């Protein structure tokens, strides 16, 4: 029913930039907070951006600011995440999450995609 | 003690920019949310947008998203509105508020500053 299908992962050099997108299905999109979220090899779990339903609030893990933009489209029903100034420690599987309205819980992942940052 | 002096405002065409400063002093800074609020003539109290404490999180009134970015210096104790392709119906006195902690209500206001954007 619901689904969520990330692209525009891969490979990118040092100081590139790039930019992933989530497109989603069979839910009302604009109605539910959207995030990223990132696995470094052999890591734990962190967040990375976290966007509110309507696209007017968000959050940026420190590690990230000034340097990925989230956003989304709410008649494209797509989360993108705008990468730039790639560097190796941001190499990682990246998965969107949908957040429940009530909890702000995360009830629904995409499938992830690795963004592999190497000379 | 607390206090809250903003600086920035005046003239600007249509289209134009315009940067808004909030020198903060008297409180351990980065410890609290600050927003931006404005008040068009004869019009009542606005949010314009609001920031957390760590810079990590900020909100935009739908009004001005795509136009506006807040933000704040640490180290300076200072907010700032940068204001961007500025319109006629965003003329309005701007204050800026500090929020406690406890509740994110606003507890102390800026002195408040006109922005005229006319020709």
């Amino acid at each position: 029913e619901v689904q969520l299908v990330e692209s525009g992962g891969g490979l990118v050099q040092p100081g590139g930039s790039l930019r992933l997108s989530c497109a989603a299905s069979g839910f009302t999109f604009s109605s539910y907070a959207m995030s990223w979220v990132r696995q470094a090899p052999g890591k734990g779990l962190e967040w990375v951006s976290a966007i509110s339903g309507s696209g007017g609030s968000t959050y940026y893990a420190d590690s990230v600011k000034g340097r990925f933009t989230i956003s989304r489209d709410n008649s494209k029903n797509l989360l993108y995440l705008q990468m730039n100034s790639l560097r190796a420690e941001d190499t990682a599987v990246y998965y969107c999450a949908r957040h429940a309205p009530s909890t702000e819980a995360p009830d629904y992942w995409g499938q992830g995609t690795l963004v592999t940052v190497s000379s």
